[PDB]
């Protein structure tokens, strides 16, 4: 299209806000190397692991452009203009582009590394619309687009599993080959493109109930029903059994009749943030939260959506309930908790219980006077949805993941993702690319060998993303202000979500979408 | 299903969130309290962050098709999978769609 | 809002000009790296640049009889002209140059 020497592309980084929609525009460098040496190598897990880590799976040669994180498409600036303005929001469309395309061969001479253009070479790119292939964004893979426009990023390298009874496979277990799919071939001067339009999806709720569903009442009116407040009365010197009922008021405001229940409950443990106050003793996974499928323990994390701790207890949080992003330049492998920011869901224990809490009592006997047998109740640590049930989902965070996968199956209850964002039975495609490989210099003499010398090469260029976004206005009528994201006044070495005296970029701390408030 | 829903990763990509790993650490000659975390990759596969839990279960007891592995009593009813109604017990059968065994255990 | 240095306060002046080499990734690694891109093929950019302004002029209308002070070189030798190169191409401007020569009265 544009051969050597002619752009065919242009850097588009930017955010326009017109009335309900906000449009949002990335570019980013991007640097694709040769994986697994142009191979399909089958992988599996290591011998002597343990049955819950054992897998089976394959690793591919192609590279996969990963963008579902929301710092890939909205600035700091952006955050803060969407969530103290905004009651909801959600996708709308996409317009992806790759432009700019360089492949660069890499030689080593005693000792001596020398990179010159390849302006024959191409890069074969595609795209999963029919999702044939198994989608593996979604599971909060690192590698998307960085958060800021000025970093160049490394494109992962694309590998999936399938079914395994150990370390070994099945019959049913499948294999994909990634160039037996219609790809498009890229030298310097091509360009790829493609447009994507989301399904409709719930408004993601950007906003705080400033009304708790125990309090939903007239604390001036009593109600007309009746409740038992009674179940004896003083008779003689002892007592004797006798029932009574009373009218429940803002006195007793507990007993009140109510329509609807809090959403379902998985407990987790609680872990505090002080680390004395923990027990001295190895619990991360005897004391976890865990999901049983075919023999194997999986940690539930974060799990259902769930109230990170109750009123004045902010230094607890769930075991395994709560989203942990690491600061920027923190390691893989048991970093301190100083290294770590963890997420907080108390914007949702108006509707939904507390993670590390029971659900609530049920009865468990029957009480019966003159033996006699007293009325006895038990914890409900888990508890399934409910006729009459009302809850929150997961707050998303500008870390956070954008969108997942609604698995293909027969059934499914409230489909919306548990690490957070816009369950979607269509999500936006894989783009998978690749290198095209290069044999090396052949021999003079045929031979049915399979090629196994290439030339070394690499390939960079540009991607963009745009996504429309419709936006759900606040509508409130509240008279006192709101609370809303702000940056600190004090003076400080260092501005929040800039650069410092290095250049890295580092996001300070997660920012939710919880700061409107809305009556239940 | 050709692919586990404990299994829907990238096993080559590690994942940016982070898991509590460890509760202590070696404190001199004892232990002490400190919490850490690590980002879940393939070698630590089943403390990877997910988005979706496995269907509703009503247990059942297990019983055997090679006799001599059955408990020696009668336990079609006493051990059975039960849901009360009005007073009576019904037989749950088939009850809800779950899967009858687990692998290499047919 | 007249510059305090001299020259023309404009509310909206000539935009700034941004212009910057393309960060071109050297040899990355065969295993993927979380890590932003820190090593680059080291490349710089020449090209030409051109800029044409159109200028309006206030023509003078004196009524003055005697001559008026103007702008000139001087006649005399010199080693080097003035405003030129010298023998080693160096351009120099010798003073620096107003533009309040002519007169008009109060």
């Amino acid at each position: 299209a544009d051969g050597v020497g002619n752009s065919s592309g242009n850097w588009h980084c930017d955010s326009t806000w017109m009335g309900d929609r906000v449009t949002t525009t990335s570019t980013r460098t991007w640097a694709l190397p040769t994986y697994n040496n142009h191979l399909y190598k089958q992988i599996s897990s290591q011998s002597g692991a343990s049955n819950d880590n054992h897998y089976f799976g394959y690793s591919t040669p192609w590279g996969y452009f990963d963008f579902n994180r929301f710092h890939c498409h909205f600035s700091p600036r952006d955050w803060q203009r969407l969530i103290n303005n905004n009651w909801g929001f959600r996708p709308k469309r996409l317009n992806f582009k790759l432009f700019n395309i360089q492949v660069k061969e890499v030689t080593q001479n005693d000792g001596t590394t020398t990179i010159a253009n390849n302006l024959t070479s191409t890069v074969q790119v595609f795209t999963d619309s029919e999702y044939q292939l198994p989608y593996v964004l979604g599971s909060a893979h690192q590698g998307c687009l960085p958060p800021f426009p000025a970093d160049v990023f490394m494109v992962p390298q694309y590998g999936y599993l399938t079914l395994n009874n150990g370390s070994q496979a099945v019959g049913r277990s499948s294999f994909y080959c990634l160039e037996y799919f219609p790809s498009q071939m890229l030298r310097t001067g091509n360009n790829f493109t493609f447009s994507y339009t989301f399904e409709d999806v719930p408004f993601h709720s950007s906003y705080a109930h400033s009304q708790s569903l125990d309090r939903l009442m007239n604390p001036l009116i009593d109600q007309y029903l009746y409740y038992l407040s009674r179940t004896n009365t003083p008779s003689g010197t002892t007592t004797q059994s006798r029932l009574q009922f009373s009218q429940a008021g803002a006195s007793d405001i507990r007993d009140q009749s109510r329509n609807w229940l809090p959403g379902p409950c998985y407990r987790q443990q609680r872990v505090s943030k002080t680390s004395a106050d923990n027990n001295n003793s190895e619990y991360s996974w005897t004391g976890a939260t865990k999901y049983h499928l075919n023999g194997r323990d999986s940690l539930v994390n974060p799990g259902p959506a769930m109230a990170s701790h109750k009123d004045d207890e902010e230094k607890f949080f769930p075991q395994s309930g709560v989203l942990i992003f690491g600061k920027q330049g923190s390691e893989k492998t048991n970093v301190d908790i100083e290294k770590v920011m963890i997420t907080d869901e108390e914007e949702i224990r108006t509707t939904n219980p507390v993670a590390t809490e029971q659900y609530g009592s049920v009865s468990t006997n029957l009480q019966r006077g003159n033996t006699s047998r007293q009325a006895a109740t038990a914890d409900v640590n888990t508890q399934g949805v409910l006729p009459g049930m009302v809850w929150q989902d997961r707050d998303v965070y500008l870390q956070g993941p954008i969108w997942a996968k609604i698995p293909h199956t027969d059934g499914h209850f409230h489909p919306s993702p548990l690490m957070g964002g816009f369950g979607l039975k269509h999500p936006p495609p894989q783009i998978l690319i690749k290198n095209t490989p290069v044999p090396a210099n052949p021999s003079t003499t045929f031979s049915a060998a399979k090629f196994a010398s290439f030339i070394t090469q690499y390939s960079t260029g540009q991607v963009s993303v745009e996504i429309e976004w419709e936006l759900q206005k606040e509508n409130s009528k509240r008279w006192n202000p709101e609370i809303q994201y702000t940056s600190n006044y004090n003076k400080s070495i260092n501005v929040d979500f800039t650069v410092d005296t290095n250049g890295v970029y580092s996001e300070p701390r997660p920012i939710g979408t919880r700061y409107l408030t809305r009556n239940l």
